[PDB]
């Protein structure tokens, strides 16, 4: 009347699903992992949570069959144990009950319940990290565009004065100065100037900016959708004693 | 040329007009001034067990 | 007649709202954290 | 990444094209038709 499971951090083959999703994001300049050992340690931690156990028992139609209720739950929850067992990490998870079949069904049920919770939070993290990347790249782009506009505005003023100096110096045609470049000559400078005053989108002449905009669009389009995985590897599935 | 450059430079009122970096530092100060941290709620722990009823 | 609670440093999912706020600031050249473990240690 | 680099490259080219357009106008304005014997809009090659 004690069911036991031996549990070990998951193997790479179980991560393949997640690894495809991390790769989509790696391309989009977001480097993201769910560490196999950390996922496992999270699973163990949640398993050990008395509050999570209680919520499980209460919600379990099975357990419900077999308001004194509260004392019962508390007494049941004392029979879920987890212990650390060396070549590889492993833990023994066990549950004890009256029937042998009851012991196994509860243990197995609880493990599945905790497991679903770690995958839920784990993908929620990935989603959140994506949300932060998108927000950042977006706001930075908006900012870099204003910064660029300001530089262009200042360049325009300088080009205006370049014009005046070119004229004063009688340089109309391109020549064959560190502050106000004059080499282009007044004729060219004049057209350069009106081209630059006409600029309405700083991204039209700037490839970098166009690309950062592409990245923002691709980040916005990206989805992390419900990948399923197991945050552990069974060395022994819950036994029938 | 030097003559006209000189009178241009004499006429400069705002060192920021010719200097992009300065215009941008101003922008930064303006954005910093406008920014708010407003009441974010959070919990400085995670319950393994919420307060039990014994 | 003794009530107990077991308490552990917060997990990343609870920090998401904060991390939105720290990102607004990061853009404005202000790198700011509230360390999950330090927050907990202050609570204790 | 290849797919992406392609689009990045295309964007670069499109921006280069706009720059070259303006290069042409400035070349013409300064009366440089034939190759000459500017950091933003190169005109050395001449309008032709």
């Amino acid at each position: 009347w004690t069911s036991a499971a031996v549990v070990t951090p998951p193997e790479p083959v179980q991560w393949q699903e997640l690894e495809k999703t991390f790769t989509k994001l790696r391309v989009l300049d977001l480097d993201i992992k769910i560490d196999r050992t950390e996922a496992f340690n999270l699973f163990i931690k949640k398993f050990q949570s008395v509050s999570l156990l209680e919520e499980y028992l209460r919600s379990s139609p099975y357990v419900m069959d077999q308001l004194d209720l509260h004392r019962a739950i508390v007494a049941l929850s004392e029979k879920m144990k987890a212990v650390d067992d060396s070549l590889y990490t492993s833990w023994t998870l066990s549950f004890t009950a009256p029937t042998s079949e009851e012991a196994q069904t509860v243990l197995s049920g609880y493990i599945d319940y905790i497991s679903a919770l770690v995958v839920k939070e784990s993908i929620e993290n990935v989603r959140n990290k994506l949300e932060i990347k998108t927000q950042f790249e977006k706001e930075k782009l908006a900012q870099d565009r204003i910064k660029m506009k300001n530089q262009l505005d200042a360049n325009i003023q300088r080009l205006n004065y370049s014009l005046d100096i070119a004229n004063a110096a009688g340089i109309k045609k391109p020549v064959y100065d560190p502050d106000f470049s004059i080499s282009l000559g007044a004729d060219g400078i004049e057209r350069k100037l009106e081209i630059e005053k006409a600029v309405t989108d700083v991204a039209e002449l700037n490839g970098e900016l166009r690309n950062r905009q592409y990245l923002v669009e691709q980040l916005t389009k990206a989805n992390i959708n419900d990948v399923n995985f197991t945050p552990f590897k069974y060395q022994l599935s819950p036994s029938l004693p």
